[PDB]
């Protein structure tokens, strides 16, 4: 993945419902910062779906890669309403991303 390439799909496609930074508000859904290590579930003053806080997975380069492809494929019932991100290149990408941004 490229990082830059990522953040080009994050703010296309990701930035109108989160944000990454640290201190950042919850805007349609939690704020990702602290993402990669973390159980699903758990970012402080978001109200998440008990689909998501079941799911019982951390989320890291694989389980994101996973997620993205397809959201409600992987956890029945999330309150994210996203098709997702087919092309396996864009991914990998966003991933590379999400991991610099959000630590
Ligand atoms: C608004 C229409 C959203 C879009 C577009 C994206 N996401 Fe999202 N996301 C949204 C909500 C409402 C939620 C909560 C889901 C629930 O069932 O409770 C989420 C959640 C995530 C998560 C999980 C966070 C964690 O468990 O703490 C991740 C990793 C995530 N979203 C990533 C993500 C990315 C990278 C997106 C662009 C490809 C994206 N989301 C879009 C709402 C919305």
């Amino acid at each position: 993945g490229d990082v830059a390439k990522g953040k080009k799909t994050f703010v296309q496609k990701c930035a109108q419902c989160h944000t990454v930074e640290n201190g950042g508000k919850h805007k349609v859904g939690p704020n990702l910062w602290g993402l990669f290590g973390r159980k699903t579930g758990q970012a402080e003053g978001y109200s998440y779906t008990d689909a998501n806080k079941s799911k019982g997975i951390v989320w890291n380069n694989d389980t994101l890669m996973e997620y993205l492809e397809n959201p409600k494929k992987y956890i029945p019932g999330t309150k994210m309403i996203f098709a997702g991100i087919k092309k396996k290149g864009e991914r990998q990408d966003l991933v590379a991303y999400l991991k610099s941004a959000t630590s």
